[PDB]
């Protein structure tokens, strides 16, 4: 995501608030965040809800309102992106979608990528990510060097 929102994303974030807001104070409370969660088949106890809307509510003034309620949403936004970016990544090189990458899959997709590796740079790429030492790279292992 990174940073500064888009109006129309606001926009929505605040439509969305308006349905948490049900009493239409601007605040979210406790009480509201627990009729929300039980509709969606939860029970969380009330020491959860206190924590939920304490973790959120960053001028301790007991209730979300909007910009605490978006700053979460856009730090849960962005957590999304990353890790659909590392799945797109992912499918990107995995030319024949088998749920691994192969040494001929890095090769091609690299070169095509503006990247021309040696045999031997292709094969070190590898095992170097190759942590269960099967000689192709599935997702966790692609992560784990992609995070690295
Ligand atoms: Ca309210
Ligand atoms: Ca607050
Ligand atoms: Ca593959
Ligand atoms: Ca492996």
């Amino acid at each position: 995501m990174a940073d500064q929102l888009t109006e129309d994303q606001i926009s929505e974030f605040k439509e969305a608030f308006s349905l948490f807001d049900k009493d239409g104070d601007g605040c979210i409370t406790t009480k509201e965040l627990g009729t929300v969660m039980r509709s969606l088949g939860q029970n969380p106890t009330e020491a959860e809800l206190q924590d939920m809307i304490n973790e959120v509510d960053a001028d301790g003034n007991g209730t979300i309102d909007f910009p605490e309620f978006l700053n979460l949403m856009a730090r849960k936004m962005k957590d999304t992106d990353s890790e659909e970016e590392l799945k797109e990544a992912f499918r990107v090189f995995d030319k024949d979608q088998n749920g691994f990458i192969s040494a001929a899959e890095l090769r091609h997709v690299m070169t095509n990528l503006g990247e021309k590796l040696t045999d031997e740079e292709v094969d070190e790429m590898i095992r170097e990510a190759d942590v269960d030492g099967d000689g192709q790279i599935n997702y966790d292992e692609f992560v784990k060097v992609m995070m690295a």
